[PDB]
């Protein structure tokens, strides 16, 4: 049970003309957030660094051996390098285009870590999408490659820094009127159900605001006139009645095997799932990117039957439950 | 036809960036074509110490762009429905951090004003250039930003130059893959601009409007070029049982649909000048762009039929430009 703080976290408006990257002698800091999550999860390994003069971040997913990748993107303001179908690294970060380059720092390690071996199946894979983070802040620094390579370089197996760290930083949600946008921050959490795990990671910087199981709206749109946080579509319906009168980047990781087409229609399943705790999502605003990445280490077995069903034990079935993760992981992010 | 330009065999455990003070170059090629497009500018770069670099295609003041991509090799960052620059480079996934040198420094033009509508946005595409050297040299940030700083209005440097550095074509078998080059080509119709920008790394070949195949695919034993589908049928005979990136800069208005399917439709039209395209092997991106400055008429008729003035048509003329584009970066 989520313990999500009622207090607001206004992110308040920016102050313009703040300066950018070499205005200052930026030096990497890692994120440790508000609490580490431990997970087990051999493979995986997080990163998370971010420039104080930001503040802003971002956090890189490494998985040294490669891994098989579905890329869901929604909305009109995806801002993704890569996409690839097979990545050693995910890097999520701030900075909306610009912070892309992290990920570009993330290869250029990489690269050096093979000891600048090119062949095309020694390829280091990473695929990156970004938020637009700076009216949460004044200035106009970025991830840069420095800092992406600073996260690859942080990365702790089995360990995630919750709230304001990497890419979580400045990300905010709520977003029909600034005034109301709060921070958010970045979120994961991990499931393991006998030999399968799943592992959410989570950087919402929606339009929309984060909801919880009970329907109740708990980050964002919080308006201090009235000390509350309402859905948005009450602030749309009545702004339709006045005016018209007669991005979030996620990925989910599992061990369990899973084809392509399964790989790309869990995605679907689990990207879609997020408009639970995530509402509006997906909308032309939104730049929101889901990577589905399976490690490919157990198989389903090849019947889907149970006691708790003849079709209980399938992808649909493991969406279902990734769902269920990653919704855990946006009410961390909101916490 | 042409004399063979063979690629040879890479030699591996070649040097990287960390080796080198790497010094950009401005990329003048083999040869500069100059054409009237304002608001367009090019600027290339190249390392060589690799060799290889970036061609940074500039439009300052944004222009809507369709992305058509195909093939399972791509290596694109953006990929955005509006664009300030394309950077075109080498160096496969690593070269896409050139496009991050240029968003960098457009980001200082802008004097790190990051309104929405501000952003300044950079779609990169990349090609594997490693076989086709001795170092692990790759277009990097100090590259792209090189790229965008030596962009001029109305220049292209054809050939060995930018991402064309080395560029190489018709890889059914290493020993007979040639080195391609970058490639532009520019027609004016009365009010109407197109430009087109290419850089092919293709597995196939390039072949001209006889069907004659003139880069790609030489064979030095007996000092002809084959179409790859020759070589295909024989080797499956036998044992069964025994990418391009590119881009067309118009100025003709185009709704998002139309530019979408024009995108799409000179994309497949380089089937005709590059063979086999679009396959598996190749992360072939074609970037569509409109500066929106030029309508077509409301009604499609003139003289020459009555559906003769439309987007289908212009898709059709700007397929010719981008065929002698693929051309040039083969001469
Ligand atoms: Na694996
Ligand atoms: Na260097």
């Amino acid at each position: 049970g989520i313990a999500v703080d009622p207090a607001p976290r206004l992110a308040g408006p920016p102050v313009f003309g703040g300066p950018g990257n070499d205005a200052f002698d930026l030096a990497p800091v890692r994120s440790t957030g508000r609490e580490m999550l431990r997970f087990d999860f051999p493979g995986v390994s997080i990163g998370a660094a971010h420039y104080e003069e930001g503040p802003t971040g971002a956090t890189v997913i490494h998985i040294p051996a490669g891994a098989r990748t579905a890329v869901d993107a929604r909305g009109g303001a995806v801002g993704l390098s890569g996409g690839y179908d097979f990545n050693h690294a995910i890097c999520l970060a701030g900075g909306a285009g610009y912070g892309l380059e992290a990920g570009a720092g993330v290869s250029g390690a990489l690269l050096e870590r093979l000891e600048y071996r090119t062949g095309f199946a020694e390829l280091q894979l990473v695929s990156s999408a970004v938020i637009y983070d700076f009216s949460a802040r004044s200035t106009a620094v970025y991830p840069d490659k420095a800092l992406g390579r600073a996260a690859l370089e942080f990365a702790v197996p089995g360990e995630f820094p919750q709230g304001r760290a990497g890419a979580g930083m400045s990300a905010s949600a709520g977003k029909v009127d600034w005034d109301r946008t709060e921070i958010t921050g970045q979120g994961a959490a991990f499931r393991r159900l006998g030999d399968v795990r799943i592992l959410a990671v989570v950087v919402p910087n929606p339009v929309g605001v984060i909801v919880d199981r009970a329907g109740t709206v708990v980050r964002g749109n919080y308006d201090a006139q009235t000390g509350v946080r309402r859905h948005p579509v009450f602030d749309y319906q009545e702004a339709f009645a006045e005016q018209v009168p007669p991005t979030t980047i996620s990925a989910i990781v599992t061990n369990v095997r899973m084809s392509p087409v399964e790989l790309n229609q869990f995605a679907k399943q689990v990207h879609s799932s997020m408009h639970r705790g995530i509402q509006p999502f997906h909308t032309d605003m939104d730049g929101d990117t889901l990577f589905a990445v399976t490690t490919d280490e157990i198989d389903l077995p090849t019947t889907p039957g149970s006691s708790r069903g003849r079709l209980s034990v399938n992808a649909t079935a493991l969406g279902a439950i990734a769902s269920e993760v990653m919704w855990d992981a946006v009410l961390e992010a909101g916490k």
